[PDB]
């Protein structure tokens, strides 16, 4: 396989024909005011130690990301990538001053790229011959900031299909975005085919290593845009240059189950089955209808694994840049605590003498999948907090396996290990 750069005559026609949805707006087209401001913001944020490598999970393997990052965006919003839920350090939509200033900066960058994107989608629709679709597909709600110093890596991976050389980030799609939403990137480089010293973004068509890929050079302050279905039909990578580089990748996160407000509302829904006169250990339930119980235990898992464990796995490295999620995480944890009491109550009702076995088996069938999953995921999370590489990470932001309590701890109604309880309930349902 081979690739094209501006050095090739075919590059330009290839781009115009097979990539009308990829746009480049060079540093020139953006005000020097903005450049200085966002570059300063990157640099303060780096100096404050705000960007972290993530301890992600891909195809069974625990991996540190070579790139270090921080998520910034709408308050209460989250972005899930490579099985890791990033929580926004918030920007001032309708903290240590400096850090708050940088977030405001990236908010205005966001406004600018949003305008540019709408503009480009308008021109794109015009060449193809509804403005709600356009504005929603450009309504960026977060940006994921990236940093890599390539001299810090002992050995970089070779781009395997087209000879593009060294890769900072492998071929992928930006995942979990609103359908056909655009992606806008501000690239900031600290400065026989593609020049190894310059950073490039690479592109290929999915499934296809015969059509030569493109490597677009990125100089300081250059911006690129992926429009409409480009991010789905094509893969992209990042090709390392000689110097360090920052980037700001503004996206429309699909967040329909990804906001604080959403998960709080799910918790409230589970707790509608609970007599709520008073908050004590005496949890009593309004109903034991299978469908209501299933839902409650499903929500129990949702808040526990998508929110609590995800959050605390990141070693609380937010209080380094914000405390916005502190009380929300305390509130969710308490809501999850009550839900522990709920599961206990359901177990108590199952073991109760005087319950017709038909109603007992109706309940078991409703909750077994949830308690099973709660066991399996709890093991995964516990392993993932010990493991090989979790060893190394600085104790100042190393994975905490929260919530966690010992067998001896009697502030909690149930044990962390549910294996006994799962076997016992699975046996009863087979009792013929
Ligand atoms: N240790 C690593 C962990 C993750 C990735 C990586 C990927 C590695 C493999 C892959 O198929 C997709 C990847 O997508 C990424 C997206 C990001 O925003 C950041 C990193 C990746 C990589 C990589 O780029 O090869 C290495
Ligand atoms: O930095 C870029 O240009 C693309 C962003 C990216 O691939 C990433 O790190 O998620
Ligand atoms: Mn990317």
């Amino acid at each position: 396989g081979s690739h094209m750069t501006p050095k090739d005559d075919e590059f330009y026609q290839q781009w115009q024909l097979k990539y009308p949805k990829l746009i480049l707006r060079e540093a020139s087209s953006v005000s020097e005011e903005l450049h200085k401001e966002v570059q300063e913001a990157f640099l303060t944020l780096h100096k404050h130690g705000c960007l972290f490598r993530d301890l992600v999970r891909i195809q069974g393997k625990d991996l540190l990301t070579p790139v270090s990052r921080i998520l910034i965006g709408n308050p209460g919003c989250t972005y899930k990538y490579l099985n890791t839920r990033l929580f926004t350090v918030p920007w001032p939509v309708k903290t240590e001053a400096e850090i708050a200033a940088a977030c405001e900066t990236f908010l205005k960058l966001n406004d600018y790229l949003q305008i540019e994107t709408i503009q480009a989608l308008e021109e794109l629709a015009a060449k193809e011959k509804d403005e709600v679709d356009i504005k929603s597909r450009a309504a960026y709600n977060v940006t994921l900031l990236n940093f890599m110093d390539p001299q810090k890596m002992p050995y970089l991976k070779e781009e395997p299909y087209f000879g593009m050389g060294k890769m900072a980030v492998s071929w992928h799609h930006d995942e979990n975005l609103v359908d056909r939403s655009a992606v806008a990137v501000y690239s900031y480089s600290c400065e026989e085919g593609r020049d190894p010293d310059i950073w490039h973004v690479g592109f290929k068509i999915s499934w296809d290593i015969e059509t030569p890929g493109l490597a677009i050079p990125l100089h300081q302050g250059d911006c690129y845009f992926m429009l409409d279905d480009l991010n789905a039909t094509h893969q992209h990578c990042v090709l390392a240059g000689s110097q360090p580089r920052f980037s700001s990748t503004h996206r429309v996160a699909e967040c329909s189950t990804g906001t604080l407000d959403y998960i709080l509302q799910r918790c409230q829904l589970a707790l509608q089955n609970v007599c709520d006169d008073v908050d004590n250990d005496d949890v009593s339930l309004k109903s034991f209808e299978p469908a209501v119980l299933k839902q409650g235990e499903e929500i129990h898992n949702e808040v526990e694994f998508e929110w609590l464990r995800q959050f605390w796995f990141q070693g609380n490295r937010y209080r380094k840049c914000t405390d916005w999620w502190c009380q929300p995480m305390a509130q969710l944890e308490a809501l999850w605590k009550k839900m522990e009491g709920v599961t206990n109550a359901v177990l108590h009702e199952v073991k109760r003498e005087g319950l017709p076995v038909e109603q007992r088996n109706e309940i078991l069938t409703a909750i077994l999948a949830s308690l099973t999953a709660r066991q399996n995921l709890r093991r995964e999370w516990h392993a993932r907090c010990q493991s090989r590489i979790a060893r190394t990470l600085p104790a100042d932001q190393k994975p905490e396996c929260r919530p966690y309590w010992e067998k001896d701890d009697a502030s909690m109604p149930l044990p962390f290990d549910l294996t006994d309880i799962v076997s016992e309930l699975r046996g009863q349902l087979l009792e013929a």
